[PDB]
Formats: structure tokens, sequence, C-alpha cells
């Protein structure tokens, strides 16, 4: 039913005009894909889906030094739960250069992450609720994504 | 469930790797928005959703000379059915410049077109079926969209 667009600059967090609940979609667009980027410490780039209460419903990190994409969750004041790891970054982004896009479907119990056209994980949710906040911080000056990441949310799909 | 990406150059028509049936989504991205474009004859820009049989499930035209966005349908060898018109183009694209995006939801009986974040029409379907082809032709050298239009399809949503 609805389509929202957001310009998320590296380091920001935009509150959603409409929350991404079950059945909904959210895609992150990067007009750059720097996989040569220097040493990140630790997450060269993270993309998060928060709850109204700062709870990390999902944490998507990109670590080039560890050549791995990390997936996790955490209560607002709690500790990082059980990680997850998909190995070999560049190989997930193969297919498209110069740009990239990360799609996160919300299937109620699980978050399906898809990089470009390839599903990278069917991540089972640790924490729960509905996403009301997004974030895109480069935990070390060499984001594998462009200085700005567009974000489109397809909500009201139900 | 699935995410497909397509680079549709002005004048082309890409066959979908997966068809956009009911419940599915398809968004067109233009990295340019030329609303100053010259006289178009007649549709400065059209975006179509076809059936395997060349049937136009939906025709989205942009006419700057007529300052109107047209919506229609036609059998492969049939005539243009009952048109539809949303007036004042520039006003639909307000909100975002330099770029633009046209989203078409498929609600079985109706196609909801959304330009950027604004729903422009809840178009009731004349013809039926499922889309297997897309097209983006500039019916006169001054497309209001960039020379290339990315297209992302969110299918397998069911």
């Amino acid at each position: 039913q609805g389509v929202n667009i957001y310009n998320i600059s590296a380091g920001t967090s935009v509150d959603l005009a409409a929350p991404v609940t079950t059945g909904d979609i959210v895609t992150f667009f990067s007009s750059a894909l720097n996989l040569n980027a220097g040493a990140g410490n630790p997450n060269n780039t993270t993309l998060n889906l928060f709850a109204e209460n700062g709870a990390y419903l999902l944490h998507i990190a990109f670590r080039l030094q560890e050549n791995v994409i990390i997936f996790n969750s955490r209560q607002p004041d709690g500790p990082w739960l059980v990680e997850q790891r998909v190995s070999d970054v560049a190989n997930q982004f193969a297919g498209i250069d110069g740009k990239a896009m990360v799609t996160v479907f919300d299937h109620g119990d699980k978050y399906q992450v898809v990089i470009n056209e390839k599903t990278v994980i069917q991540y089972t949710k640790q924490i729960s609720g509905l996403t009301s906040s997004l974030s895109y911080n480069a935990t070390e000056e060499t984001s594998i994504f462009s200085t700005v990441v567009e974000a489109v949310t397809y909500t009201g799909l139900a």
C-alpha cells in the first residue's frame, strides 16, 4: 500500500514514517561498493533495524578485514546475542559493481537478507517487535557503501 | 521471497526472471527527472507491464505537452481500452529532484501506482493475468527519465 523513501547519510538513523512490520520490505541502496576499503574496526559498515526502544532487531555488519558479514541482535541496554556469519564478502556482491543493494524482508519470525538478487541468510529472529528506526554507521572511515544510502520501505503490504 | 534487478535502457523491454503476479511489487528508478523536456509525441515516456502474449497489462505515459500522466491497457493486437488521466505532472514528482521512482503494486484486481511516495492512482485493471515483460520507451527523444532506468521486482511475496 505505501512507499517511503529515505536518505540515510553515513552515521545517521532515520525514524520511519511508517514501521516495517511483518510482511513488509526495506531495501538499502548504495551508489558505491568499495570492497578495497581499508581496515575496518570492527564493522566497516553496519545497517540496523531498531525498535522504538533502541532495541536492535537486526544488525548487519560488513567486515573486510575478517572477510565476513555478521548478523546479530541486542536489547537496548543488553549485550550482543548470538552472532551469525556468512563468509566471503566480495562473493556476495558479485554480479553488480559500482552499486549495491541490501534487502531485508520481514517474515515475522525471520529476516531474509538479500544482497542484490542473492539471499545471504534466512536469519531467525532473536529479539522481536516491529522496526521504527534505521541506521547506517561506518564503524571506521571506509564504508563499503556510498557516503549516503537511499532507503525505500514497502510497508502496508500486510 | 525474491529480489530481482534489471537495467532497462530507453527503448528496451526485459523479460522477467520471475513474473510480477498478485501481491508483488515492481519499482522503476530514474536517476534523472527532466520535466523541462521538449515536445513529446505523444508519450514522452511510457513504462509498461506486459503479459507473455504482448498484452499491455498497464501503460504509464508521461506527456509534458499535455501536462498529464496517462494510464491504459490493450490486447496484443487489440486497441487502447479506456484511458485514465491524472493531471499536472511536475506536481506528482514534487518532493524529489534529480531522481524519481515509479512503484506499481499488483493487488490482483488493481494496480496502485506511486510516484516517489505519493500514490497517483488506484487503477482498476481492464485486462488481466501476470506480468512477464517490462518496457521503457521514450516515444520522443526527451524522456523525463534517465537514459537508463533500474527496475527492482519484489516477487514471491504471495
